[PDB]
């Protein structure tokens, strides 16, 4: 038994566990790397598109290490380590501002009830931008060459996603109608919103395969897990 | 300085010469605007600019300045690159028509705010709307525009400007861009922070703009 | 076909008229051989080619040639690649010639295995000869590369690493291909592609095997 | 005290040791991975050239694993996992064809006297192609996209630097033309033949060459 291929594919997985994740603060920005269970992780999620064939010709990640490294792993159990990969700022989690490195009280006591729920609840609410004396993750030397009025200092995950959207319009997309399978290692919120733009409208291990024929028409939206 | 940025307008189209508003509909230079490309690219050649890349439009009207300017300058071997997200506008409904029939489409008090804020409708069933142009197929259809204001042109041209412009003057290159003149107007109001004349921004290694000036046969 | 590789010969140029031979000299179309480019672009839009990319060389007629192909075409916005491996033959010596020249300068066995081979190689320019190299277009070049007299075989030996980097991948990729070639660069990817010892048209398959070679012409 | 920079740089570092290494035979094109202590022997490196101040906007790999996972473990340890990274089947070691996976004995016997030494002390002698039921590393997917024609089966060192200049003429230089920093993470045989390369002629060491904007090299330092 074998199926018919579709003309194009778009892969995305989370990466996973990070040492912020697991010290339970928010890192967003903050390049926090991943725990030996992150690593363990990327393992299972290269095991998992091994065992169902994938061959990209093209990885993406975002410019943060959690990504970087998780895409790494999944290439060499895929023996893809020869591929082209590509890394973009566009591509980052949320730039938490204020909140970066907040944990659950802090956050509680930041915000009011209100804005707590909608933060949770909704993609609208903006957080603050890092305080005089805050360690600011942009101020990293990794983002020495980009337009410093672009680089964003608090984002709510609309923030987020205008900023990412032109990416995946103007490098993913163009791949895509080449023909070409595209892994993409996203954080959660990126791949979330990627989603519901391409559908028009989830495990920690899963993966999204999206299909698409030869004019950008979705063909199937599909969750793999082990 | 570090790097320069060099801003040209296209000279003059058929509809331009015609009176009626193009935007995304692909009219060509008139003899006029061959010969304004000629003098542009003469003035560039008398103030030694020698470009690393030159940008264009997916507009005929641009590219064919762009290649005529290139000429002038001996740099017809150089990159070029060419892109929709610096288009015109898309005049959707209003697309093809002359000042008259703006008047009797917008009201008063569309005309009056047609500002940077205005988007006109889209185009009308029936209307020939210039994105179908085999062109533009391989875009992604959703992010295709049907009716821009000024301000909707600029947030699709700001991350091109970002993402392909910014990063070679901060590797120390000189950039020529062959542009429409609102898009040449908003790239001028981002960057200070706001017919043969040419726009020259200088920056230091950190893009810092040291100067700003216009350069023209006057 | 999988994929399609189109290759055009550029039009007449200025020293091909005045029966000298060109070589790296960035000889420039004639009125005919811009004739030539607009009749060789009707000849292909007649056959109904889109290309997804066009290469030229780093010689002017080359360029010329491409950009009028592609006005014909209604392709003016695809990517263009210009690069000096596609370059003809630089003759040294022999630049700038007219046969009697060569004839005086080459013994008569030499000037034999010019005509007949692909092997002899021209001497370099001669001190005080304006060298087509030294122009500011190849100022990036690593300076140990640029040739200073080539046999067919010494520039095939040179273009061959792009064909094979920059062509063959995106025929592998299903893509329409267009290059606008000088003769011998012509004749040389053809021999390489069918294995031997005004348009030509490769089809392949997608493991690039060569299908079918056809000629095409008005 | 500051030194004046050049205008561009380009660092070559060789990959630390692989299983075959270890286990003493030739690998070529065959695929071997890094052991446990060429890993250590990448970090080692990353700390090298991290103590150094290197910042690269750009590093280049071969095809082969060995070469590529030391990249990876030098970027990580310069905290520039982040920057562009190619790979490219030009820069691999010699593909040693019928050679590949023999030790010094079999080599002894399928050599003579004469062709040894020219082996060890020249670059032209090429080996023979795989043989029929030898596993030909080139057979590998990773290889799929390439012109068949093109791909080599037993390559002198000659004949390997036929092949690798074009890329470096076409993909390195043009990047130092630009001003940029430029990581190679390299083969010995590749090494060496770009260094001849460049100047017209230990264990852990890295090459450093410094150009000016004409590419004049200006300098080659060796660090460790």
């Amino acid at each position: 038994r074998k199926k018919i291929e579709p003309f194009s594919t778009l892969v995305i997985l989370r990466h996973g566990e990070s040492l912020s994740n697991l010290n339970r603060t928010y890192s967003g920005w903050y390049d926090t790397d991943l725990t030996e269970k992150g690593i363990e992780d990327a393992y299972a999620a290269g095991r998992l598109l091994k065992s169902h064939g994938f061959h990209f010709d093209v990885c993406f990640s975002s410019y943060l290490k959690r990504s970087i490294r998780t895409m790494w792993i999944v290439l060499d159990v895929l023996d893809q380590m020869h591929i082209q990969t590509i890394s973009n700022w566009r591509l980052n989690e949320c730039h938490f501002g204020l909140l970066t490195g907040m944990n659950k009280e802090q956050i509680c006591t930041t915000l009011t009830e209100e804005e707590l729920n909608i933060w949770k609840k909704d993609t609208c609410l903006q957080p603050p931008p890092c305080a005089p004396g805050q360690e600011n993750p942009s101020d990293d030397p990794k983002y020495k060459d980009l337009d410093p009025r672009v680089i964003p200092n608090g984002e709510s995950i609309d923030m987020m996603w205008e900023r990412a959207k032109p990416y995946f319009i103007d490098q993913i997309v163009p791949r895509l109608m080449e023909g070409k399978k595209v892994l993409i290692v996203a954080h959660g919120n990126v791949m979330r919103a990627m989603k519901k733009y391409l559908q028009k409208m989830l495990s920690n291990g899963s993966a999204l395969v999206f299909k698409f024929d030869n004019k950008f028409n979705l063909l199937e939206t599909e969750i793999i897990s082990e």
